[PDB]
């Protein structure tokens, strides 16, 4: 218009951008439309496994995943894919981690095959969100 | 103006308000000038006192708390003053609890007194949030 100023919306993309040698998620990468085809392929030809996609909590300092796409065995438990988080980043028992599933803790003993049936996302994979505690770079 | 709709914005609150015999948050009941001067008043009357707000997360299926304004010493750690949250709700040791500041999960062996100076609120609190774990109305 005829006025202007340092947009404040724009300044957290201007800041991250400066920060690239791209970590960009699952729906990022893929149209929704794609990601519906997947799933639904997935679910065809493997019944008993949930697609799930497995990603950092942003700006978390646990360390980053190798591996986001997973098909899970459904009578896998919460506790338990978390095991296998928790042993592919190699993070020590002694830290805690934590998974999200719409922003929430799920109960441990919930399987992959609930927590899917329940809270798959419109475009059919469950979204985990994993991290750990945050020290808010304090002296721990 | 000249066209109209069921503004989806307003149908939440709409919602909400229909479920009342109120659960409104220690920033919803006070002006941040008023939550100014009183925690300014705390922290001189009680140098080592930091003080805290617990709120449960909104929505979260846990029972609420019937206190939610504490004077915390600062030496207690966030395990210690979880365990204190945990005897004030009653929730069974073998039913797990979080505690959020910032929705993170503050690193267990931090100070309050610590926490506080880093992460507390414009208006002088600390904002600490709880909750269980999340069945999603399913059969555990």
């Amino acid at each position: 218009m005829l006025q202007f100023e340092i947009d404040d919306e724009m300044e957290p993309l201007y800041n991250q951008a400066k920060q690239m040698r791209m970590k960009s998620t699952f729906k990022e990468d893929h149209s929704l439309e794609h990601r519906c085809v997947e799933s639904a392929k997935i679910r065809a030809k493997y019944p008993d496994r949930v697609p799930v996609i497995v990603e950092k909590v942003s700006g978390s300092q646990i360390v980053d995943i190798d591996k986001r796409k997973y098909l899970v065995p459904s009578d896998i438990t919460v506790a338990q894919f978390m095991w296998i988080i928790r042993k592919r980043i190699q993070l020590p028992s002694e830290k805690a981690i934590f998974l999200f599933v719409d922003k929430t803790v799920p109960q441990s003993s919930l399987t992959m095959g609930q927590l899917y049936e329940k809270e798959k996302d419109e475009d059919g994979f469950l979204y985990v969100a994993y991290s750990g505690e945050n020290t808010f770079g304090l002296e721990v």
